[PDB]
Formats: C-alpha cells, sequence, structure tokens
C-alpha cells in the first residue's frame, strides 16, 4: 500500500504533495508526482500566489496556476489552492502602492474576488489568510494590517465565500503544533472571523520542524483537538523534517519517529482530514535555501529513493512494513 490509500484506510481524505512548475520538466519526478497509490493531493507551491496571478493592478495571468490545476484534475487528485493574502511575494505595486482603507480593501477584494471564480469548484480548499502571526502572537505587520488593520482578514474570507461557496476556507500558519500564544492567538483569529458574520472552515497547521522538536502523539492530538472544538476542521499542510548537515543513521531514524507522531496524531483526531508533505524529494525541497546547513527533509532522497521516513509514515497509519 501507498501513502494515500493508508491515509484514506484510516479515514483521512488524503496523504499529498506540493509541486512547483519548473519540476515538471523532471520525467522521473512527474511519474512519481502521477502515482495516486501515493499521492491523492496536490497544492501548487508558488504560481497560485500574488505576484504569480496579478502582476499589475487589474491584469491576471492564470497559465502556469492552470498547468498545476490541470494535473491535478488529469490525475484525480484534490487541489488545495494557495494562497490569496501573504506578507510574502507581493508584487511591488502592492507594498509599494499609495493607499487608503478604502482603496486597499477594493483593491483585496478585486485580487480575491477575479483569482477564486478563475478556479470556482476546482479548490478542494484554499489557503485564504497565510501566517498573520508573530511568533509572540501579535500580528505580523505587512500593507493590509497598517492599511486596513485586522478587519483585513475578515475581508478576505468574505470576499472568498461570495466568489467560491464550495471552496473550504483555511486560515494557514506554523508553530501553532507548540500550544501556548501563537496557538492561543490563532483560536483567537478563528472567533474574530465568526464574531464578523464571515466563513471560516479550518485552520491548517503547517508543520515544519527541525529534528528532534515534535512532541508526544498525545501532545499533538491535545492540540489539534483546541481547534476542532471551535467547529473547524484541521490538517498538516507543509510538512518537513530537516536536519542539520550531513544525516547520520541516528537523525535518519529520529526523522522518521517525528514524521509518524504528526500521521498519527491527524489518524486519532476526529476533524483532522488530510496530511501534505511541502514537496516529497530532498532534490526539490526549499529547505536548504532558507535554513543555512539544515536539508534532507523529506520521505525520498535527491536520487528519488525512499528514506527510512516513507515507512515511519505506513506506521502512524497503522501498516506493518
Ligand atoms: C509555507 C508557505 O505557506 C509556502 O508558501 C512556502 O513556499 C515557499 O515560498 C517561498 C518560495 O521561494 C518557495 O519556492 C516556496 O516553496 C513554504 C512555507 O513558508
Ligand atoms: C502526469 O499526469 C498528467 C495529468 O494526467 C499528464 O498530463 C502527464 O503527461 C503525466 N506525466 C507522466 C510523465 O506520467
Ligand atoms: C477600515 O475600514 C473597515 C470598514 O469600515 C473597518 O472595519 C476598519 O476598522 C478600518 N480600518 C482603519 C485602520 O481605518
Ligand atoms: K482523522
Amino acid at each position: 500500500v501507498g501513502l494515500d490509500q493508508a491515509a484514506v484506510a484510516k479515514g483521512l481524505q488524503y496523504f499529498g504533495t506540493a509541486t512547483d512548475n519548473p519540476e515538471l520538466t523532471d520525467i522521473p519526478y512527474v511519474t512519481q508526482l502521477n502515482n495516486t497509490a501515493d499521492f491523492g493531493q496536490i497544492t501548487p507551491g508558488n504560481s497560485m500566489k500574488w505576484d504569480a496571478t496579478e502582476p499589475s493592478q487589474g491584469t491576471f495571468t492564470f497559465t502556469k496556476g492552470d498547468v498545476i490545476a490541470d494535473l491535478a484534475e488529469g490525475n484525480g487528485q484534490y487541489l488545495r489552492c494557495h494562497t490569496l493574502v501573504w506578507y510574502n511575494q507581493l508584487p511591488s505595486w502592492v507594498t509599494s502602492g499609495t493607499w487608503t482603507n478604502a482603496t486597499l480593501t477594493a483593491a483585496l477584494k478585486n485580487h480575491i474576488t477575479n483569482v477564486v471564480s478563475h478556479y470556482k469548484g476546482k479548490c478542494l480548499h484554499w489557503d485564504v489568510v497565510n501566517e498573520a502571526l508573530n511568533d509572540d502572537g501579535t500580528y505580523r505587520t505587512n500593507i493590509f494590517y497598517t492599511t486596513i488593520g485586522e478587519a483585513y482578514i475578515p475581508i478576505a474570507f468574505a470576499a472568498a465565500a461570495a466568489a467560491d461557496p464550495d471552496a473550504k476556507l483555511f486560515y494557514n500558519d506554523y508553530n501553532l503544533e507548540y500550544g501556548g500564544a501563537k496557538a492561543a492567538s490563532a483560536r483567537a483569529i478563528v472567533q474574530l472571523v465568526k464574531n464578523a458574520g464571515a466563513k471560516i472552515d479550518g485552520v491548517g497547521l503547517q508543520a515544519h520542524f527541525s529534528v528532534g522538536t515534535v512532541p508526544s502523539t498525545s501532545s499533538l492530538v491535545s492540540v489539534l483537538q483546541s481547534f476542532t472544538a471551535l467547529g473547524v476542521e484541521v490538517a498538516y499542510t507543509e510538512a518537513d523534517v530537516r536536519i542539520l548537515l550531513p544525516t547520520t543513521a541516528t537523525t535518519l531514524a529520529q526523522q522518521s519517529s517525528d514524521f509518524q507522531a504528526l500521521v498519527q496524531s491527524c489518524v486519532q483526531t476526529t476533524g483532522c482530514v488530510g496530511f501534505t508533505i511541502w514537496d516529497w524529494t530532498d532534490k526539490y525541497s526549499w529547505v536548504p535555501s532558507t535554513f543555512s546547513g539544515y536539508g534532507a527533509a523529506l520521505p525520498w532522497d535527491e536520487n528519488l529513493v525512499k528514506k527510512p521516513a516513507y515507512n515511519g509514515l505506513l506506521a502512524g497509519m497503522g501498516v506493518t512494513v
């Protein structure tokens, strides 16, 4: 059995992966991306972000995003559409604009309406608002927060829901798995959106970790339940477990136990619907270009061969390997 077959057998909707357009000329890569025994879901890594979809005010370009959407439909894989509102990968007409609350609110609603309407009925989920919090649970500064204030959040959710009523709408963030101040602030964002009368369906827990910093399965379950108690679904959205290079048999074994605890916590939680890894092979991992000296974060190595973590994920979904 593959990862998605194992997930569906334990009542998850999917096991899936991110990818990106430049990777699709690598035929051995795409042959395994197309393996629906392992992958039942796809996330576009870059080509549905604001800089990729609205490069000048009022001009939309969907060619690259459409390539990823058509591959998912071609395979019968779910699509998580990613992402509408984020501090990172904005075009300079947004970051450098002369704005008022009124003019940036209109331009934000226009962006969301055009992009969500283009993909209407194709998106199982949208990551509507991404990374709105500092490490201490205060709001992250960005042009939306300094010009519109915290209202930018329910405005984005209400604009996405009017353009595609069938998409589940997620708030997505990292380091929520530790609970404490940041998780409490992500619960408060869920309550902000409900208080405003706007639709929110989900919280995405990105599940970025350094090897050996993942807590017990029962700890993870308690944090996931703190969100499902609000009446939202949860999912792990950008999972990777990074190693300070070079790897050893010890750190590859700890990486396997770490991925095993994360997927078991999702199996055990009612309302946790699925698991996405941030690409599937060390060959194309974002980690080395972001976390200096770290790498080998994924369940397949740079030769596209399975690592110990592949069997750890199967063990966390109750398969003997
Ligand atoms: C989670 C975030 O939501 C996601 O968009 C990030 O993807 C990376 O964004 C930066 C870009 O240069 C990389 O190619 C892409 O993988 C990863 C994480 O921050
Ligand atoms: C992968 O699947 C997509 C969609 O079905 C298809 O366009 C593509 O040609 C496939 N590629 C390979 C190498 O199997
Ligand atoms: C912007 O406008 C909306 C709607 O009137 C409001 O909720 C928000 O508080 C305003 N923000 C600022 C900082 O002026
Ligand atoms: K579950």
